[PDB]
């Protein structure tokens, strides 16, 4: 296994056809999850599953910008469980970054940040056992 926080840097950013694939366990009790996909300081896309927001599981997308975080948007399909052993697959595409859990496409992200070849690193937090991060070009 991996020490979470986990950072897993993305060598000249992200371009259309790049997948990442993150291999984890979610703790008992688990809170939190979370994939920041970062340009420097910014969050181009944070991906931010939440086991008990109000007594509700919820997965929210959003992006930071010189510090200030962006509207979220909320996705209440939510495939993980704690205790479980889990897949997250985050594919680039053109405008949008494609999010599939345990082989079962998940939502859509579109790109707000723009310079993709400068988003250059992953990090990955939260209440999991880190398994394996990766990428490859599909
Ligand atoms: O339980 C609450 O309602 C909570 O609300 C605030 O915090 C929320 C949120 O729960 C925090 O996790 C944090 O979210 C940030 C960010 O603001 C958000 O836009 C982004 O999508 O996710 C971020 C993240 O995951 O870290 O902040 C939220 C906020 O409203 O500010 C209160 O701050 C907190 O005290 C609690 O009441």
């Amino acid at each position: 296994p991996l020490i979470v926080p986990y950072n897993l840097p993305l060598p000249g950013g992200v371009v259309p056809r790049m997948l990442i694939t993150i291999l984890g366990t979610v703790k008992p009790n688990a809170n939190r999850i979370a994939l920041d996909f970062q340009r420097g300081n910014d969050v181009a896309f944070h991906f931010n599953p939440r086991f008990n927001e109000n007594n509700r599981r919820v997965i929210v997308c959003n992006t930071k910008l010189d510090n200030n975080w962006g509207r979220e948007e909320r996705q209440s399909v939510f495939p993980f469980e704690s205790g479980k052993p889990f897949k997250i697959q985050v594919l680039v595409e053109p405008d949008h970054f494609k999010v599939a859990v345990n082989d079962a496409h998940l939502l859509q992200y579109n790109h707000r940040v723009k310079k993709l070849n400068e988003i250059s690193k992953l990090g990955i937090s939260g209440d999991i056992d880190l398994t394996s991060a990766s990428y490859t070009m599909i």
